């Protein structure tokens, strides 16, 4: 019997879920090893033709574009592509988006009222929101926050501005970690990925805290997607496609919004009714191509020592 190989950067239980399903629709064991995103995809990088891997599966984009520039992505079966929209797949079709997510502004409204929040992202270098706001540098939705700024900015403003998140930003570790400070008063407001909001409320029933959306093509408003592939070296081809169709399948991405609060790449497919309308969001116009492998937003972290 074949069992596939899936190297999981995305959360936990979500690799666990949707492998689940395949296993039991189609019998194919799922084997998964569990990683960040770098890391797996260094792994393969470094394995090379003896990488185990069969498909990858990312939270972020940046590492698909990595490794589809490498040549070390499968080109994905015209009817996988045909169940996203262009701008959600890979240039070369060697890898496909899985779910979309946006970033936010979660805040405690009995410590700061809607009204009184920074108009934009870009507002938060500026003193008076010393102490007022957590973030995490480390983390690659941050990396991808940062190349859009560049993008949209210019370099030197997004020096100037990331100086001044050095300068006044709370720094958090980790985005769990940021949004039970914003729920539990330790901190104003925190810069995150919306599903971090579901997954708390989830556990809690009810919050203190609340999302609020920059909309306005804010850079903080940025919207970015997590992705799959199938690896070129899989000794299991026609497994791999259809394990990454089944991900865009209704059942799979049913499976995968079972476990995160994001909205479906599948085409016709509706998010949850609980979160901020797709339509409504307004996200700048950057899509994965845009951002590629965000080498200049790492270089600039880099330099001003986050």
């Amino acid at each position: 019997p074949v069992t596939l190989t899936l190297y999981n950067g995305q959360h936990a239980a979500t690799g666990i879920a949707i492998a689940k399903a395949f296993q039991d629709k189609t019998g194919i064991q799922v084997k998964i090893r569990k990683g960040g995103d770098g890391q797996l995809a260094s792994q393969i990088t470094e394995e090379g033709a003896r990488s185990p891997a069969d498909v990858l599966y990312t939270e972020e984009s940046p590492p698909l574009i990595r490794l589809a520039s490498a040549g070390l992505l499968a080109k994905l079966e015209p009817e996988t592509l045909a169940l996203v929209e262009p701008e959600h797949a890979g240039g070369n079709g060697d890898w496909i988006g899985i779910t979309a997510r946006t970033r936010v502004l979660a805040y405690n409204p009995k410590k700061i009222d809607e009204k009184d929040l920074p108009k934009s992202l870009m507002d938060l270098s500026d003193p008076s929101w010393s102490g007022r706001f957590g973030f995490v540098p480390t983390s690659g939705a941050f990396l991808e926050q940062v190349a859009a700024v560049i993008k949209l900015k210019g370099q030197e403003e997004a020096e100037d501005w990331l100086t001044g998140l050095k300068a006044f930003g709370s720094i958090y570790t980790n985005n769990v970690t940021a949004m039970k400070a914003v729920e539990n008063g330790e901190v104003d407001m925190a810069l995150i990925n919306n599903y971090y909001w579901y997954t708390l409320k989830k556990e809690k029933g009810e919050l203190n805290s609340r999302l609020h959306y920059f909309g306005n093509q804010d850079p903080g408003a940025l919207v970015t997607v997590s992705g799959a592939a199938v690896l070129k070296s899989s000794k299991h081809p026609r497994e791999a496609q259809q394990f990454v169709a089944f991900m865009l399948s209704e059942e799979g991405q049913k499976a995968i919004l079972s476990q995160s609060a994001e909205y479906p790449m599948r085409k016709g497919m509706q998010a949850d009714p609980a979160l901020k309308p797709f339509a409504e969001l307004d996200p700048p116009k950057l899509t994965p191509a845009d951002l590629g492998e965000a080498s200049e937003a790492l270089s600039l972290e880099r330099d001003v020592g986050l």
